[PDB]
């Protein structure tokens, strides 16, 4: 069946042609001449023409595709002023087997020039090459193309810093970090200076960009254990710092990239080295956590809890008090031994009774976390465990109270002594009925 | 400042006797900058909204505004405001009209201050839910991103009670009906519905008529091979669902069904197109069956007995072995574990499912030695290590009968070379799960693991 409605479109093509492609389309999401003829057709609705193309090239063997795309002909797709052909191109490139095949053309260097070219509005080009350039990426010949062979090219893009080449090429640096490693890295491409991180402040969108790329840039490295690039990065942290406080000199910094700056410096502080050396900087000369009221919550909320507890312990006496407003606050403290040991006396069984139980289960829910924060729920507010356990249609309420019961089951019978057999009939009562 | 003042340019541009040449341009450069984060307490947005509003009310097409770059201000403003500012605009009664339009940018320009909806049980009271409903399965229905924009609406707006119950109590006999339908473009879009909709439903809010698919509806969805494929798909994401959120309730709803699939399965000789198209997705529908909160396998063991017979055909082998619940394999099919199974690059993945069971890992125990993992790449011989690093019974079947594999995963100090994307992750894994263990169970091993991790993350 799909065979011959395949073969009525390779008929058709040389009405109701939408509809037939959508037929087409959905039976292939649930074959040189189709591909050839469609191929004449797009160097001659696109959309559902183009969708057939993506469906049907990943599941044929991609020597069939090659006899009807050659390299030449991706070379003369990709230069040619036919946006459909082009994406029809990228998904043919995307699905190259093996992946590093295209590596040894130019091909990968023209998929460049169209995504760094800004007179290009073509949002689903821009995504088909972006797809097509990850999902090679997992190749080091790809990898090479990109970052040897074509190295003059992206440190031009980067230096330039014009607005819409700029965040593609920050999407693009995004997408190759996961896929780089310490002897492939190259700092020329991947990290910014004080003279370009100064640069971008002339242009606000673009350092808000920045911003985000080096926060995004400190979780990769803490999601994947790439701790050898820290070294390539940390030299630079201090100057979004500066910029931060210096509202004088640069009062855009402050007036539109607050928050992002907020996440960035949420994210430095996990960087424990040489006892928060590089942060303790930072905030005693920049961030100064406390100065600021309005930003004491954000900050409480943000930064390590031992760097917190152990530079701001007052900060953190005197400011934290329970309620549903500081539910954020109590979540980033709680992480801390030490730091929970400083909110500790803010909290009463009477205090915590008095919430509406959805805040009492965000509340209890943080405590469930760890084993300090559990033993004083445990030891020092067995009313609230009472709570907690009870005599519910909202779904926020039911996460947090079935999410407490399952890490209080975590800790096991021998942890939990009387309260072992009541989390357990309340927990088969939330998950079985 | 900038960002308002260049939706002031755009307020300003739109409404001129005739649009600027830049319009296109403008608007592209608002979407870029709204990409960012929240709004400017400027002003009340709602003139930019009202102005966008009128031309997408208008029966007149403009040749010099693109329409999709009009609507991207409307998808990134809209959740950026204040719902109050939103609904002057923009009110129950013209998102009716909207919706019973034959203008399809306003459609989804409805559909976004919908799915936004502050309360999000606000519109619950009225038809636009109904409407959405007849939208969304009008097989005629072309416009792709219209049927993603009631979707992500419906999506949003089923954390409420309300909302809800304006889908299944108000709607139920509608919802029935376009499934006993089982049109191809309706039905895929039911399923995916039901799917995104069974996040949010509780046990007492559970309809068997509506999530639930009788033998008959299985047997006649057979018919249309492409819908026997989504509904197959739907229960193992529904299975998949049911482990995942712990809804275990929804097992009884479910399991009586689950021995049809299996039969059609077996039946090749009167359902050849189950077997032909749909061995796959059936494949993974089996692994989750043989996975569900059950007692000791009653319903997989009689699946199994009766229709899959694993073991049976040789074909499908490497695929039960690398799918099928490992307790439930060496319990039933020691037979086949134990012959089959042989160590080497294509049969990493039977040996991560197989590893996964103590009792099912001792019957491929005797098809290692340190000789045979040695001759692998290094690649496959990390995926091999990586894998028996996941488990006590697993880690200390390697320290103590495989030392030599343990000095090859430690290495001749050439590692922080290795480029191989796949080679250092399942290494450095190996490594940590190693190290987690602890250095009281690592003896000997403990320093040298250590040494060879900081050089793989520090250096």
């Amino acid at each position: 069946y799909v065979e011959n409605l395949l073969t009525q479109l390779e008929n058709e093509l040389n009405e109701d042609i939408n509809t037939l492609l959508r037929k087409c389309s959905l039976n292939l999401v649930t074959v040189k001449p189709l591909l050839a003829t469609i191929k004449r057709f797009l160097t001659s609705n696109y959309d559902y023409l183009l969708d057939v193309v993506d469906k049907l090239v990943p599941m044929a063997d991609f020597d069939d595709v090659l006899e009807v795309y050659s390299a030449e002909d991706l070379v003369k797709a990709l230069r040619s002023e036919i946006d459909p052909l082009k994406v029809a191109a990228c998904r043919v490139i995307e699905n190259s087997q093996p992946k590093g095949l295209f590596a040894t053309s130019n091909i990968i260097d023209i998929l460049l020039d169209i995504l760094f070219d800004e007179k290009v509005e073509n949002d689903k080009l821009i995504t088909a090459i972006e797809k097509a350039l990850e999902r090679l990426s997992t190749d080091e010949l790809i990898r090479r193309r990109l970052f040897d062979n074509n190295l003059p090219y992206l440190v031009s893009v980067k230096g330039r810093m014009e607005t819409v080449s700029f965040v593609r090429l920050i999407d693009f640096l995004t997408i190759e970090f996961q896929f780089i490693s310490g002897p492939e890295f190259k700092d020329i491409i991947f990290c910014f200076t004080k003279e370009e991180i100064l640069k971008s402040v002339e242009d606000i969108l673009v350092f808000i960009e920045l911003v985000n790329y080096y926060t995004k840039f400190l979780l990769e490295i803490r999601n994947q254990d790439k701790y050898w690039a820290l070294r390539h990065v940390k030299k630079i942290l201090p100057v979004f710092a500066q910029l931060f406080e210096d509202t004088e000199n640069y009062p855009d910094v402050r007036a539109f990239s607050t928050n992002c700056l907020l996440q960035l410096f949420a994210e430095v502080s996990r960087i424990e080295e040489d006892e928060y050396s590089l942060f303790k900087t930072m905030d005693k000369d920049s961030l100064k956590i406390g100065s600021e009221a309005k930003l004491i919550t954000e900050w409480l909320e943000l930064i390590n809890p031992q760097y917190l507890v152990k530079y701001h312990k007052d900060v953190v006496e005197n400011y934290f008090h329970v309620s549903g407003y500081s539910i954020g606050m109590l979540r980033n403290l709680s992480a801390d031994e030490e730091c929970f040991n400083a909110i500790r006396n803010k909290f009463s069984a009477e205090i915590v009774l008095r919430l509406p139980y959805l805040e009492q289960m965000q509340v209890v829910e943080t405590l469930t976390r760890y084993e300090y924060t559990s033993k004083f729920l445990l030891n020092e507010m067995p009313k609230v465990m009472g709570s907690l356990i009870g005599d519910i249609i909202d779904l926020e309420t039911v996460h947090y109270r079935n999410s407490a019961l399952r890490n209080l089951l975590d800790k096991g019978e021998e942890k939990l002594s009387v309260w072992y057999e009541p989390l357990l009939r309340e927990y088969s009562k939330a998950v079985n009925g």
